């Protein structure tokens, strides 16, 4: 049941109702996670699937979101009996976790698009029988901690989400899937897949979320959007509102990617007396490095962005190279397939079109030009290093001839001139490669013309030309 004190502040007239419950929830010995979902998804639901009757917030009595939570905790108490797993030494076991996320997956909808914005919350679950991925593994530790299980905790890489539980929290479970037509693993570990060195799985680097961190995931994963045009203003405030509540709080030193948002918020309207984006994008990077042995890649591509928004060229590329010396450590594995469209995109559309603006801009005469910057080509070569290195070692390839009608021409805005200013330091501006792909590069890399041909053999696996 819900608590006397739990239910004073209703009903929530404004987002800054809905903030003060926060607040007291995160007061709380343990934030209750059911409550706050179904909250945030009542209020999504209202502004941003379906703004009929709107005139200002829409008012959350106490009746209807303590009718959903009754309906929440009805489904799971009913369908899962504790005895059956009785709780050696106040922690979970793995069965218990397994048939709390077969509870929650047998209670979807047969046939839905997973894709969908709003289906991330509690609220989703009970009224739409839906729920994304990642919605499905919060789902399952809001269950547990109704069920008391006070050590069943979110687990989150860059691209996927499963629990942590049992003796010392040391133990791994997939409660959800991932991606569309890969291979289900429900109930195993993830130890094989940290073992490869995937991204999907941080090398172990991942995070480990306490509660408040948890109250951090529903937050950031509100969705202000109402359609491909329009977010909702309303979303956008309570979203921003609640990260500073977590932010003063301490509640997001651990997560990089919530302190990206938020700086995302703040470049989009940005709260007086507050951090600059540009701040909070280095906060994130500063959390990954101190937390996560510098293992995360989007901290530096929610920076790179920032940078490409502001048509800051340079800042950009070094954003960029400092993504591809992350990821240069990590396997290439057949789950990874996000960031390889990350990476794919900025290669060979992203910086392409910079530099395009660049050329021509050059050309009316701008000074302090990226493309007259040596630095900045060391840049753009150190970012192909690093995807080079990553493909190293791999099970899959990552490069093909594909990517390399684009390096020709990203290489070729630099006049040699500029280029040649690069040095190229062996071990045992100065660059130094760590890949064997661009080692074999440097000479091409300071020819007036640059010779494409042998750029795509040294880039790729091809090692002739056509016959005739």
């Amino acid at each position: 049941g819900l608590k006397a004190a739990q239910k004073t502040l209703f009903p929530l007239r404004s987002i800054d109702d809905v903030v003060r419950l926060f607040a007291a929830e995160l007061g709380r010995e343990e934030p209750d996670l059911v409550l706050l979902s179904l909250v945030l998804g009542f209020v999504e639901h209202f502004l941003a699937v379906n703004r009929v009757g709107l005139t200002y917030f829409p008012v959350a009595d106490l009746s209807i979101i303590a009718a959903l939570y009754a309906r929440f905790t009805a489904q799971i108490r009913g369908a899962v009996d504790l005895s059956l797993y009785p709780r050696e030494g106040g922690v979970s076991s793995r069965e218990l976790v397994k048939k709390v996320s077969d509870v929650i997956w047998n209670s979807l909808s047969r046939s839905y698009f997973k894709d969908r914005a709003h289906i991330q919350s509690l609220f989703s679950f009970i009224t739409g029988t839906k729920l994304d991925s990642s919605g499905v593994a919060f789902a399952v530790v809001g269950a547990c901690q109704a069920l008391g299980l006070r050590d069943v905790h979110l687990a989150l890489s860059e691209d996927h989400a499963w629990v942590v539980f049992g003796p010392n929290g040391e133990q791994t479970a997939e409660v959800t899937w991932h991606g569309k037509g890969n291979e289900d693993r429900r109930g195993q570990t993830v130890n094989a897949g940290v073992a490869e060195r995937s991204w999907l799985y941080l090398k172990g680097s991942y995070m480990r979320c306490d509660r408040k961190m948890e109250v951090a995931f529903m937050v950031c994963a509100i969705n202000p959007s109402i359609d491909l045009h329009t977010d909702s203003l309303e979303l956008l405030q309570l979203q921003q509102k609640l990260l500073w509540l977590l932010y003063d709080l301490g509640h997001l030193e651990r997560y990089p990617m919530a302190l990206g948002n938020l700086a995302d918020l703040e470049e989009l309207e940005p709260t007086p007396g507050r951090p600059d984006p540009l701040t909070l994008y280095h906060k994130g990077i500063a959390s990954a490095k101190t937390y996560y042995r510098d293992e995360h890649i989007y901290p530096y591509m929610y920076l790179a962005r920032y940078h490409c928004r502001n048509r800051n060229v340079r800042e950009a590329l070094q954003a960029w190279a400092d993504t591809a010396t992350v990821i240069q450590d990590y396997n290439y594995c057949r789950e990874d397939e996000e960031i390889y469209k990350e990476f794919f995109e900025v290669a060979n559309d992203v910086i392409p079109n910079l530099l395009k603006e660049a050329a021509s801009l050059l050309e009316a005469g701008s000074q302090g030009s990226a493309l007259q910057d040596p630095e900045c080509f060391a840049h753009l070569l150190r970012f192909y290093d690093g995807i080079c290195k990553w493909e190293e070692g791999s099970p899959t390839p990552v490069l093909h001839v594909g990517w390399a009608t684009f390096l020709v021409q990203s290489l070729g805005r630099f006049e040699g001139q500029v280029r040649q200013k690069v040095r190229i330091v062996s071990v045992p501006p100065v660059l130094t490669f760590q890949s064997e792909k661009m080692k074999g590069m440097k000479e091409l890399l300071v020819a007036t013309k640059i010779n494409s041909s042998a750029i795509k053999l040294q880039l790729t696996a091809q090692s002739q030309v056509q016959m005739k």
